[PDB]
């Protein structure tokens, strides 16, 4: 505090679900992007383990990202990744 | 100190390079990965910007990652994605 917020969240997804889960973080990332606390959000697919994908947040600080967490796109589409896969979230202060 | 520490190396590449700059980072990354103290080394390509890729690293200390940045694959395998793309690193302890 007031420090910026860092997250990587790793997925494990399998074959048949991945595709939905990657869309799902992507719909996930173009809403999170209109959070005004939101400084940078994207999916990213491992280059090399297919069943791997990241999401890496840069929050403004913790209240905004708190915030996130209690939106409707943010329950749904992680509840929707939640349902197809397995997440990790990693949380790091700049 | 003596927490592990966490890289977010963020990539942006040209269409002509973008293949070359990921095969070199995922040529790196199985290089790093036969080090003792690197935990974890991936790389990731953006979902929803093609420009985009991300090296995600995970070191057990600072002193292994000191080392890592002086081992020969290192020097080889970031020169040449420097040659290709523009490279921001971002450092985190746990």
């Amino acid at each position: 505090a007031n420090s910026m917020i860092r997250l990587n969240v790793f997925v494990r997804v399998n074959e048949t679900n991945r595709e939905k889960a990657i869309e799902a973080a992507k719909e996930l990332t173009a809403c999170s992007l209109k959070e005004e606390g939101c400084i940078a959000y994207d999916t990213f697919e491992s280059s090399t383990r297919r069943d791997v994908f990241m999401i890496c947040e840069t929050w403004q600080n913790a209240e905004v990202l708190a915030a996130h967490e209690k939106t409707a796109h943010f329950a749904q589409y992680v509840g929707i990744i939640q349902e197809l896969a397995e997440m990790k979230l990693e949380k790091f202060e700049f």
